[PDB]
Formats: structure tokens, C-alpha cells, sequence
């Protein structure tokens, strides 16, 4: 039973690595001029903040008995560090440069603080259910762009902006995180997890209708 | 009891004056039945609105909330119909990228919201299982509120109450009154609050619908 | 005893004190508002906000919801009566009816819903949950007031002119913050030291950028 969910939260990790490989593209893309065009910079950092948060419930002060979430968000937020200290220098423009070194310093000052308040202010049981609370509501925040990417896909009747590599992979990752907070009855695991593995799922099906016809 | 007696009285008059507020698009729906085009009429809020009322009515049956049942029957009985109305837009869509658009939110909803059902009852124990569904419903219900807010926008902006007609505002005034009688007499806060935030909204608007109406 | 009270009161002071620029800032439009007597330049909003965040943080100082939280009712006060004399000004002074009636209505719904959330903390919650739901909503609201600095300093970032963002008034709202992080801190009380901290980093990062 416990060999089971250990095995579980590997796998789920080890698919997290290949989500990861999928923002490549525009940085094979930086070497000429990295802003990109029609795309954004702040994602990135965003998703950082959000590994942060989640690393921050791996930790086992917070949260007794889980410890493999704190891998996946630890080793995904290092990979997203250096994505942000890469464009940073080769940010276009000195404005887009210090916006984003900004944002940067924002997200790290902030993440200490909730840590610090964290940690001092609550005691168990209600720490665990807050950086809990902080954790489920950023990963949720997250899903914004695979749903909008959808909107696009139906749209333009055409798959031209969503790749299966990756979807498939995600899709994985959601069902077996599902299953590991499920299995631990940890809700905050659970929830989000399941939102994803719906998105995914339905990301999968649509892609099957649009690649086809 | 006279309390139990109230109570009932207070819910099943939110529940007869929410069904104007229901039946409301259904002139919108004639309209789009005619030609049979959704072309001109969208189209989302129907998803929106049907996603609220489901988690309101699953805080409504006596699982999760014991004794709050006529707001599970209005929930209920609205979410049908909000049901019927995205079907018939689903079908009656007008080009692949509404249709299609439409279907997968339709998937989106209804499988979220089993899934928040489904991990509301197994996850949570009472109470806090009524604590949690409740704290997810009242932040749908707020949350609608920024149509009506924002139509209010629009007729202060044009100076027109053309798309606020008084039967509606009136009869929406009297359900979120009543409901809010309804969580006030059971103490329930989730019941009251948005609701209560709602007679507010509906009284705003009834006054600007006089402010400018008169002329 | 300890040297706890001593830092406590003086801290709440200090911060009001240093607090105090900050209801003053907008004076300078109302004074540009005044030889003008139009606010069609000016919108609007922010004021009324404003307000309902100091009701909200107000209404958490006060002995009904929170006991022991004593400055915090006083800096909030004096800032929701300086915000109401500011939105009788623009609403008085206001340009166009549509301006008048947009900001009357918010104000009533303001007000009336100020008052909603008042009567249904004192209501329905018995403590400590009743300080919990005041404070979680003072919270959210002191949280979501600084959307604005920081989309001042993304203005001043994008567009190289360090126009707006006045260092006097950059100083003292990383004064008051701190401060107001330091009387959170004595009184372990994480609702008040929370946002307050988020303000003393993001006062730090104004006061970076004012060294352009
Ligand atoms: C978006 C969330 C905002 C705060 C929501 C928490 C409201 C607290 C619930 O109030 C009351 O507390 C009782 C326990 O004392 C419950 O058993 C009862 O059902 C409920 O009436």
C-alpha cells in the first residue's frame, strides 16, 4: 500500500520533468532577440512563484508525511530560476530588463515573508491547512493558460498552437498526483491535481477531434 | 412551530420569485429559436450560471447541509432549466468554434463540479464539509453578481433603462430579500450573506431604474 | 514585566504618524481640482475603494470584533473620514452627471454594504472566529490595495519618466508599513502584520527605484 504511493509520486514527479522541457522552444528562439514577439515574459515567473508556494508545503515542517511534492516543486522551481536569470540579461530593452529583475525580487522577497509568517504565526494543525490553502489556490491559478490555449485551438479549428508531447505528459502527471493525494487523503494534493487531469483529459479528447478532421 | 412554519415560508417564496429571474431568457431563447441563429446571442453565461447553481444546489441536499432544502429544490429546479437552455444553444449554435466551444465547457462544468462534489463528501467530515461547500457556493453566488452590477453600469452610462426592465429587478429584489430572510432565520451565514449582498444589489437597482425611468 | 507594551503602543503611533502623508497625497489633485472645479481629468474609483478598505480594517480595530487592536481602529478612522471628505468633494465637484450618479451609487453600495458585512460578523460569528472572518476580509482587502502602487512603478519602469511615485510619499508609506509590520509582529497576529510586511517589501522596492 505504501510502496504503491511512494511508486506513485515518483512517476508523477519524474512526468513533471517532461512538462518542464516544454518552454525550449522560445528559448531556442532568445539567441536572435528574446522578448519574444507575441509572447510574454512573465509566466515564467509566475510559475516559479507557484513552485515556491508548493515546495514551501513539501517541506516537512509544514506538512508531516509529505515529502515527495517538495522534489517535484523543488527541482521544477531551480529549472524555472534559471529560465528567469537567462532572460534577465537577455532581456530586450532595459525596461523589459528591469520589470522583470523586479517582479523577480518580488517573488523571492514575498515567498520569504509568507514562509517566515508561516512558519511563526501558525501552529498544527492550521499551518498545514493554510500553506495548503496558499498552494491548492495558486495551482489552480495556474490552469488559466492550458484552458485559454484550448479556447485557441477551437478557434482556429487548428492545433497550430498545441503541442501533444507535452499535453500527454501533463495529462500523466495529473492522474498520478490525483492519485497521490487521493491515496494520502490529502485534499489540498487531490483537488487541483483532478481539476488538471480534467483539463488535460479534455485538452487530449479536443486534440483527437481537431488532428483528426 | 412558528419558526419551522417561517422558514418554509421565507424559502418557498425565494423559490417562487426566482423562477421569474429563471424564466427570464426566455425571450432571448425565442428569439434565437427564431431563424434559428446564435449568431447575434451568446451564449456563455448559461455555462457560468449552470455551474452555479449545481454547487449551490449541492449545498442545498441534506448531506452536506441538513434542513436547507428549498434552496436545493430552487437550485435544482434552475439548474434544469439552465440545462435545457444551453442544449438548445448547443445544438442551435451557429458555426463548429460556438458549438464546439460550448460543448467543452459543458464537459468542463460538469465534471469539475463532480469532482468538488465528489471531494467535498469524501475528503470532509462534518461540519466542516458544510463550511467548505458553503464557502465554494457563497463565492459563486457573489461572484454572479457583476452582471447585474454591470448592467446597472450601462444604464447609468447611457442614461437608458432599456436593458433593465423593473418586473425583473423587482422580482429579483424580492427572491434575494427572501433568501436572505431564509439564512437569517436559520443563523445560516452562507445563505445570508450573499444573498443579503444581492438585496442590496436589487435595491440599487430598483432605485436607479426610478432615478431614471421618471424621465 | 517584559518590554513588550513599550515598543507595542509606540509602534502603532509612530506608524499613524508616519501614516499620515499618505491621506494627505491626494490633496494636490483636489487642489488642481479646485481651480478647476471639473474632476473630468480625474476618475474616481480609488477613493471609494479606499474607503471600503479602511471601513473593513476599521471595523477589525474596534473592541466588537477585536480586543487589544487599539491603533489600528484610530489610523483607519482617520483615513475612512479623510477618504468620505474626499469622495463628497469629487462627487460634489464631479464632471458630467454620469460621473455623479456613477460615484453616488458605489458610494451607496459602499456604505450599505459595509454595514452588511458589519452586522453579519457581529451576527452570526462568536469568537474567535468572528476576529478570524474580520480579519481574513481585512486581509484580502489591505492586500488588494496595492495592486495600484505596483502598477505605478510598472508605469514608471515602462516609461522612463520617474513622473508620479513622490519620494516624500514613497518614504512615509514604507514607514507606516514597517511600523504596522512591527505592532503585527509584537502581537503575533498575522492578519496585521501580513500585508503590512508585503508593504514594507514593496515600499523597499519603490525606495530602489526612486535611486533610479
Ligand atoms: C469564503 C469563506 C468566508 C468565510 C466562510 C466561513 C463562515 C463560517 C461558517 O459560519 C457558521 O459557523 C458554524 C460553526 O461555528 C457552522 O457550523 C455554520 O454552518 C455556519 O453558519
Amino acid at each position: 500500500y505504501d510502496i504503491s504511493c511512494f511508486a506513485a509520486g515518483l512517476a508523477g514527479n519524474i512526468f513533471a520533468l517532461a512538462l518542464f522541457l516544454s518552454p525550449v522552444t522560445t528559448f531556442k528562439r532568445i539567441l536572435k532577440a528574446k522578448s519574444t514577439e507575441r509572447f510574454d515574459g512573465l509566466p515564467y515567473l509566475f510559475s516559479l512563484l507557484n513552485c515556491l508556494i508548493c515546495l514551501w508545503y513539501g517541506l516537512p515542517w509544514v506538512a508531516d508525511g509529505r515529502l515527495l511534492v517538495a522534489t517535484v516543486n523543488g527541482i521544477g522551481a531551480v529549472f524555472q530560476l534559471a529560465y528567469i536569470c537567462l532572460f534577465i540579461f537577455y532581456a530586450d530593452s532595459r525596461k523589459t530588463r528591469m520589470k522583470i529583475i523586479g517582479l523577480l525580487v518580488l517573488v523571492v522577497c514575498g515567498f520569504a515573508l509568507v514562509s517566515h509568517a508561516s512558519v511563526f504565526f501558525f501552529d498544527q494543525p492550521l499551518r498545514q491547512q493554510f500553506v495548503g490553502a496558499v498552494s491548492m489556490a495558486s495551482l489552480i491559478s495556474m490552469f488559466a493558460s492550458p484552458l485559454a490555449v484550448m479556447g485557441v485551438v477551437i478557434r482556429s479549428e487548428s492545433v497550430e498552437f498545441m503541442p501533444f508531447y507535452l499535453s500527454l505528459s501533463t495529462f500523466l502527471m495529473s492522474a498520478s498526483f490525483a492519485l497521490y493525494g487521493l491515496l494520502l487523503r490529502d485534499f489540498f494534493i487531490y483537488f487541483p491535481n483532478g481539476l488538471g487531469l480534467i483539463l488535460g483529459a479534455m485538452q487530449l479528447a479536443l486534440y483527437a477531434y481537431y488532428s483528426s478532421n
